[PDB]
């Protein structure tokens, strides 16, 4: 019997925050050509769909009393160039200098280091930007990963107070949290529980005052292939924190490593394709629906980060826990690197269209009501018009997902009954579907016979599977209703996007950049910050050899790899937005390129 999905667009229940807009990684690198492409792909998720890159070992990019910040400056400018913030873990030895946080002098030096860097980047980027940064403790302090740095229980607390007072010395507006570990039952996780105790009741290393600032609590809990299992473990740890530390009852909780499965470099086929994309959406829906949508408990859950900004390696380009799939093409002169957009990364573009208010929705099957702890579920949002640039919008994101298990011999009948759409001008809807058959670059890779060093043409073919199948904007039926009976595969993702015609056309594409890949090939990447509306069919690219349209199937992702048959790519480029009512926005400033 079919899955009934009902959405009521009149009933805008509560706020829907985009709490999931974070990725991260650990260098084994951070300024190679590979990482510049990668963070361009990450930064190109539309509508700031990924905003934070939680990065380990950032203070190994600082060398040594005075410090050389050159390499840090590099990585951070790279993030800034891609409209990305660092999840700034205060993690590193300053290339060998710090060795012992029970050595009182080192504690004082750490504080002065933190003040220096914080004040430096306040200088470089401005305080308003640096105040958005999640400064954090050293990663997983109970997982013994300090290298040649002695970090005892007491030293961790000294370390923390220096982090806190150091940031404060730069500005009180800067945010700090921790410990970023799992919080297992005591006697386990001594440094994690000890930090909370110290902040709640302990004494400041520098000031002697009782209590120490702690702006958020970060944990890590992973699913062991179960999606719901991440939420169950979070609840337990959050309840324990509430009862044991009453002053942290309202302290925001982050799960900044909320991955389906521990071990990023373990090859898993489900990490290659939509199986993973659909599960990441499921996890997020579960979190919104079964934790934040006015539950009796109401824990203060504020951030989920999928730690998947790693670069893949041979012979597992797709099978690793990464947003991109990397190919090091060693047989060109010179060797070059290409990345493809994995479905998981494209899925972050779908999640990005969700707006600021959740709508009422219910999934059922033969009358039995099913919450997000099932294979099929939904997240629906509504947008309140802000100016002439936008109108009302609904985004309805449905998933079919059996966690890490795919079922290719399976179809799932789904009837979507949308009702109560507030009436208005030129109401159109647009579908966007993703599954393994139609949208798996991994799939095409395998149809082509798994080329280890893909040719130009094989890359085009693979890149054809990156975007969702998109139906042209049809108009909305009378009465503000819409019924649809799509068949969904398992896994799959379906985004129904209902939008009203805004008064003005789209705003100007900005910050266009050209990036070389190899002979005859390049990447175009831009920012959608001033486009001012999410109702977008595609981005129209034009090339000039002393302007004509580059013909390509529609795509809202703010990155295009230009690879024409002719190899002709030297000249100038410009890009503009095209909306669901065919209206054009103003062309970006023209970008020049010469191979
Ligand atoms: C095209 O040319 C590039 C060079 O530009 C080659 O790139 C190398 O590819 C290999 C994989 O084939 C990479 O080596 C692998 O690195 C992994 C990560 O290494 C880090 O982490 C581990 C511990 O987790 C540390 O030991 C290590 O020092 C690093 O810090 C390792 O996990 C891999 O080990 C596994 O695979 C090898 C076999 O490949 C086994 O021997 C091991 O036992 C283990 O199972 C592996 O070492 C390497 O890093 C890449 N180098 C660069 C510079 O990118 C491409 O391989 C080449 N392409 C082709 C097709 O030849
Ligand atoms: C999510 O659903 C699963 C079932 O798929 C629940 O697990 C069951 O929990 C009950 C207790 O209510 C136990 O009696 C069963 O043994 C469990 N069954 C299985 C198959 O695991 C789970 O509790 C649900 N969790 C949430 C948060 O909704
Ligand atoms: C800082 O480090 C960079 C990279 O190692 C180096 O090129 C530069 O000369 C150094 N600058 C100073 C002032 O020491
Ligand atoms: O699951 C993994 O591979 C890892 O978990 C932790 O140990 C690390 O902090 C992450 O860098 C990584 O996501
Ligand atoms: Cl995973």
């Amino acid at each position: 019997a079919p899955h009934l999905v009902q959405v009521d667009a009149a009933r805008a229940l509560w706020p829907l925050r985009r709490f999931w807009r974070s990725t991260g990684f650990c260098p084994p690198y951070v300024l190679s050509w590979d990482q510049q492409l990668n963070l361009a792909y990450v930064g190109a998720v539309p509508h700031r769909g990924i905003k934070q890159v939680r990065t380990h070992w950032l203070l190994e990019l600082v060398t040594t009393l005075s410090y050389n910040f050159t390499h840090l400056d590099g990585y951070l400018d790279l993030l800034r160039e891609n409209q990305l913030l660092p999840g700034f873990e205060l993690m590193g030895s300053a290339s060998g200098h710090f060795t012992d946080f029970e050595d009182k002098q080192q504690v004082f030096e750490w504080k002065d280091l933190v003040s220096s860097l914080a004040r430096r980047y306040i200088g470089r980027y401005g305080l308003a930007h640096v105040s958005k940064w999640n400064f954090e403790t050293w990663n997983e302090p109970d997982h013994h990963d300090f290298d040649n740095v002695s970090m005892t229980m007491q030293g961790f607390l000294n370390y923390y107070d220096a982090c806190s007072e150091g940031l404060r010395a730069a500005s009180p507006a800067l945010r700090l949290g921790g410990p970023g570990d799992s919080f297992h039952t005591p006697p386990r996780s001594p440094l994690s529980w000890g930090l909370l105790r110290h902040c709640h009741d302990g004494t400041n290393f520098f000031t002697g005052e009782a209590g120490v600032r702690l702006d958020y609590i970060s944990l890590h809990r992973k699913g062991a292939r179960s999606s719901i299992s991440i939420l169950e473990q979070e609840k337990v740890v959050a309840q324990q924190i509430r009862q044991l530390f009453p002053k942290f009852a309202d302290t925001p909780i982050y799960n900044d490593e909320a991955d389906p499965l521990v071990g990023w470099s373990l090859p898993q086929p489900w990490r290659a394709d939509v199986t993973y994309a659909a599960m990441v959406v499921k996890v997020i829906a579960q979190h919104q629906n079964l934790l934040l949508a006015n539950t009796t408990s109401a824990f203060p859950y504020a951030l989920l980060s999928n730690d998947n900004a790693f670069l893949s390696y041979h012979p597992h380009p797709f099978a690793q826990r990464t947003l991109t799939a990397r190919f090091q093409v060693n047989n060109t002169r010179p060797p070059h690197v290409q990345l493809l957009r994995k479905p998981v990364l494209t899925a972050m573009g779908l999640l990005a269209l969700l707006d600021e208010e959740q709508l009422w929705a219910e999934v059922s099957q033969a009358g039995t009501v099913l919450d997000s702890n099932h294979t099929v579920g939904v997240l629906a949002s509504a947008h309140r018009p802000q100016g002439p640039a936008d109108a009302w919008r609904a985004a309805v994101l449905i998933y079919a997902s059996d966690d890490t298990r795919a079922h290719p011999n399976r179809s799932v009948a789904v009837t979507l009954r949308l009702r109560g759409v507030p009436p208005g001008p030129g109401l159109v809807y647009v579908t966007r579907y993703l599954d393994n058959g139609l949208c798996s670059p991994d799939g095409e890779w395998r149809r082509l016979g798994r080329p280890v060093f893909p040719t130009a043409e094989q890359f085009r073919r693979m890149r054809a599977a990156e975007d969702p199948v998109a139906a042209a904007p049809r108009p909305l039926p009378a009465g503000g209703r819409l019924t649809l009976r799509p068949a969904l595969r398992l896994p799959s993702l379906l985004l129904v996007h209902v939008c009203a015609r805004p008064e003005k056309p789209p705003g100007q594409v900005t910050r266009l950049r050209a990036l070389p890949l190899t002979q005859g090939q390049l990447v175009l990447v831009w920012s959608d910050e001033h486009v001012g509306s999410k109702c977008l069919w595609t981005y129209e690219i034009q090339f000039s050899q002393d302007y004509t349209p580059v013909s390509r199937k529609p795509s809202t992702f703010n990155l295009f790899v230009f690879s024409p048959d002719t190899g002709a790519v030297s000249g100038s480029y410009r890009v503009r937005a095209l909306d669901y009512w065919a209206r054009p926005g103003p062309f970006s400033d023209p970008v020049p390129y010469l191979e």
